[PDB]
This record gives structure tokens, sequence and C-alpha cells, in this order.
């Protein structure tokens, strides 16, 4: 029985309206264009022979407006007048002389780790595809970037308003992924240098695995669920132990537990004898622990719960 | 000896500036007054008997401009026109009709666990003391706050910009305390409601424990200093079996290794070590592991960089 859940992006169709190419001297990458402004990696600045130990900040003061070029090439194409320059973190600021009349109604956000959202992959200012994936509790995503990437942005929606959330930095050793949240600083202790790295433990995410033994329950599958019951104290202090992050309730995952009528503490008891061994039997089709779906992923696409 | 550290805030005068009092109906608590805009967060508009579970949609769609009371009271004083509100996240954004024409140069930033920040901590609007605070692993803060002090705000300076990074929002079980980023995030998974939350378990940052060893180290109190070595990434394996968070080298810190010589990887040993238990000894006057001072605050106030 499949259990109707899916990888599931939000429609692209508005951000793909916002995608540029920049360009800086003999570098080009993906910016975003909202309003009279173009955030991009400030990596763009760097020549290819000096992203092991850039100064940033001496490569920006070399800037002029006239350094950078802007073009948009879907949809209407347009090539943006910078008038102003400005660093944040990681990201360039570019001021346009036009304001984008596609910009939807948006904000800027820091996802946290766990939660999902939806990534634009644009190669020299075109978007190529699109894919969701989870905030490692690592802060990195496993994602798939290929050279020309960065500057692919990640985002969810409320409603009609867009969050920004992730413009894509690099790749790490282990073939994971990260970037830069919208007020420049990069998720987790990563830095946009091309040297390699301390990459940090992943852990499995525990709301999401709880939230993904409801998606189960939800199909008629249940073998797991006993009347045992771990307290959400005491499994948070096992998760320590186990590599498991904390768990914290939400509404979300409290609308699972009144739907199928199985208590949160139930399903921690559970994770607690799944993580020994799935025993020869089967959860939606996996031997293995699932948390790369959320609460809300699992209220929306089986329950139609936004 | 005495090592010359001590907990050291920015210069509070650009931020005391910025600050205001909001009140909506009979609650009351601090705004931050940047350009055309205040920031506060949005429980103001709740009353309070109902913070255990806001509506704060349908608080927010209630409201109108003049539910909303601004006043500076420090330096000219002045009683703001409200002409615009909105919320994101946590935060309410006020348009008021004057700019601050005190606005600092000024960003938006996201501390990260382990880093230090200064506190402008306010009640009613008014600026009444100034303290730093480093980020716990588990986002929260080891601060100093009464009633009336939500919308005091955190913030670190780069030259002459200000990087305000937090407004402070509750207090919990434990005494510590967190708040929102100017994204209207809140720190770690808390949520602006009254009601009980799960409070995660606070680790040992490594990397300022690393960088008190090297104020002790400059400071002449090497003994705990052995030829062995620890690898970062076996440190970090420890690390996550002791309550530690996982070990992350910066510049700050390669300085402080090339100018005392002594190895990070020495101290990351040390560290597995001293942990156990100080022998009876001491370090810079104490008798455990310190992580309140961070690699900036060694160079800056020890090798004065
Ligand atoms: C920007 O488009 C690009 C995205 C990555 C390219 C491959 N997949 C991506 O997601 N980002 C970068 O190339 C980074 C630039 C830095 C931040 C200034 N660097 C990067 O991701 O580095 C990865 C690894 C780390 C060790 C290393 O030498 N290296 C760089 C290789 C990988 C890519 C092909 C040749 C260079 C870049
Ligand atoms: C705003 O000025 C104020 C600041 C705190 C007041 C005391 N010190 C502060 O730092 N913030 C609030 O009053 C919060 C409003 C919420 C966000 C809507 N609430 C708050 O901080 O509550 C604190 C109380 C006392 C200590 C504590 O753990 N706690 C929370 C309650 C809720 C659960 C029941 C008992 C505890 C857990």
């Amino acid at each position: 029985h499949h259990s109707g859940l899916v990888k599931m992006s939000h429609p692209s169709g508005d951000v793909e309206a916002c995608m540029v190419q920049v360009t800086c001297g003999s570098m080009t990458l993906n910016g975003l264009w909202l309003d009279n402004t173009v955030w991009c990696p400030r990596h763009v600045m760097c020549p290819a022979d000096q992203l092991s130990d850039p100064n940033y900040d001496a490569l920006l003061i070399s800037m002029t407006n006239h350094s950078f070029s802007v073009q948009k090439h879907i949809g209407a194409p347009a090539n943006l007048r910078v008038v102003g320059h400005a660093m944040q973190g990681t990201l360039l600021k570019l001021t346009v002389d036009v304001a984008n009349p596609s910009t939807p109604a948006y904000t800027f956000t820091t996802v946290k780790p766990g939660a999902a959202f939806s990534v634009l992959a644009c190669y020299n200012g075109r978007p190529t595809g699109t894919f969701t994936v989870v905030m490692r509790p690592n802060y990195t995503i496993k994602g798939s970037f290929l050279c020309g990437s960065c500057g692919s942005v990640g985002y969810t929606k409320e409603g009609s308003v867009i969050n920004f959330c992730y413009m894509h930095q690099m790749e790490l050793a282990n073939g994971t992924h990260t970037g830069s949240a919208f007020d420049g600083t990069m998720y987790g202790a990563f830095m946009d240098k091309q040297v390699h790295q301390v990459q940090l433990t992943d852990k499995y995410c525990s709301v999401n695995v709880v939230a993904w033994l409801y998606a189960a329950i939800l199909n008629g599958c249940a073998w797991f669920v006993k009347p045992n019951r771990t307290s959400v104290v005491s499994f948070n202090e096992w998760a320590l132990a186990n590599q498991f992050t904390e768990f914290v309730g939400t509404q979300s995952v409290d609308m699972l537990a009144v739907k199928t009528g199985v208590a949160i503490e139930q399903l921690l008891y559970a994770i607690q004898q799944l993580y020994t061994g799935f025993q020869g039997k089967q959860i939606l089709g996996s031997t293995m622990l699932e948390d790369e779906f959320t609460p809300e992923d699992v209220n929306m696409q089986i329950m139609g719960v936004v």
C-alpha cells in the first residue's frame, strides 16, 4: 500500500520570475531579484585562483557599481543597472535601478533543523529543476547541486507569502550541501572559502520520525504501536545518548495524535524499540527509520490539513 | 595573576538612542526604532489573560494603527505616530511617520551558539543596564531580565555597524532566557506562548573552553599543556559523548595558537583530561572549565588585537 507521501515542492513559478544571472569580472552565478535588490553569494567577487583565502572586505572595496552585470534571461529578459552594492555576511546586496515587477509577497527567515523547504536549482540564471530537502541537524542539506548552482534559492510558502530561507554556497566533503540565510550567515559553522572544513555529526530528526510513524498509522500500518509509553523527558535523555535530536512537540504533531488516537509517547517508545532493529518487518516499505518527512508534510499530503 | 579577562560589552550609547516604549491596550514593553520602523515582540498585542495560546493572526487583524502608542523617553523625547502595522514571525513591525534621526549604520544577523553579544536591558522604554552573554548551545542565554524587559535588544558591533541579533521574549523554567532574531524567528525550538516548553540540554562550548585555556597559557598558567594531542575528529566524537559541542577552528583560534605556539590539538587533549577533574589544581582561579569567553575576547582583551 503506497503511503501517499512524496517529496513535494511548492510550485516554483513565482520564484522563477525572480532568478537572474550575476557576473562580476570572470565569475558568474545566480542571484535573486526582489524589489530594487539583487542578492547573490559574495564569492562571485573572488578570482578563481584565490577562492582558498579571499579577503572579501578588500574585494568589496575594489568593486564599483559598474563591476557587476545582472541579467534576467527567462520571461521578459532584462539587463539591470546596478546603482549600489553592499556586503552582508556571505551575500552581496546589489541595488538595481528597476524594481522587479514580478516581486511576490515575501519574507526572509532562517530554517531550523528538521524543517523542509523547496529549492529552485538554477544555472546561469536559468531555473533547471526543483526538489525539497530537510535542513539536517548538522546544518547541511542532501541536495543536488553542480558547478554554477551557487545562488540557487530555497524557500517555503505560507499562503501567498514566499519565505526565502536559503542561498546555495557550497558542497561539503561528504557530498552534502550548505548555504546562507538572507541575513548573510552561513548555516552551521561553515565558511565560504574553498578549503576542506570540519562538518559536524548528523542525527535522526525525532519529530520527523514521529510524523512518519503517524503516516504509517494513517495508512493502516500499525504493528509497531504498543500500549507502552515513553515520556518526552525520558525520550530526550535517551535521544542524547543515541544520536537522535530531542523531541519538541508541535500543534502539527498533536493533530496527527488526535486523528489517529495514538499518543506521541507511544511512538517515542516505538522509536526506541525500532532503533534496535525492525526484526525483519517493514514500515511503509522501509526497514529503517525515515526522518525526511515533517509533521506538516504528513498533515498536508494525507489529511489535506494546511 | 589576574588574567585581564572581564565580561566586556560594547558601549551602549548608539543603541540607547534607538529604544522606545510600545504600549498596546494595557500591555507595554520595549521596541527598537530604526529608520521608519519600530520592532517589538508581538505579544504586546495579547491580553494578559490570553498569553497561553494567543491567536496572533486574529489579534493583528483586530488592531488599527491607533491601537499602538510609541514613545521615546530618553534624549530628545517624542510621541511617535504609527502609520502602519505588520507582523513578521514573533515580532511586530510598526511603521512610524518619522525616521529615527539617530539610526546607526546597522544590519540584522543571527548569532550562533558560543558567540557573545551585548544586551541593553530596558524597562518602559528606558535603558537600565548592559551586559554580555554567549548564545548557549540550546539557544538560551544566561541573562538578567525581569517583568517588562521584553523588547530589550542584543547586538554586536563590526566597525561602526551595529549587528542586531536578539530581541528579548521570555524566561524559561531553569532561569535562562530566549528571544527572537529580527527575521522574527525564535532562537531554538521555543514559541512565544505562556506554556510549558521542552528545554533542550545545554553543552559546553568547546571552542570557548579552548580560548580560555589559551588565556591561561598567555597568563603563564600552563601546567595542563602536554605533548599529547587529540585530533579535531577524535575530539568531536568524544564531545558528542560528553556534553560538549563539536569543535570548529577559526582564524581567531589560530591566532591564539600561533601566539602561544601551543597547538589546538594539545588543548583538545587537555580538555578531555581536565573534564574528569582538575586534580585539586586551579586554572585562572577556577576548578572547572570556563566556556563564557570567546577566542575574540581573548585576542582583544589579552593580546590587544
Ligand atoms: C558555486 O556554484 C559552487 C557550488 C558547488 C560546486 C559543486 N557543487 C556545489 O554545490 N560552490 C563552490 O564551488 C564553493 C566555492 C567556495 C565556497 C568559495 N566551493 C565548494 O563547494 O568546494 C567544494 C570542494 C571542497 C574541497 C574543494 O577543493 N572543493 C572545490 C571543488 C568542487 C567544485 C569543482 C572544483 C572545485 C569546485
Ligand atoms: C516580557 O517582558 C517577559 C519577560 C520575562 C518576564 C520575567 N522575566 C523575563 O525574562 N516575557 C514574558 O512574560 C513571556 C511571555 C510569553 C512569551 C507570551 N512569558 C515568560 O517569560 O514566562 C516566564 C515564566 C516564569 C519562568 C518560566 O518558566 N515561565 C514560563 C511558564 C510557562 C510554563 C508554566 C510555568 C512556566 C513554564
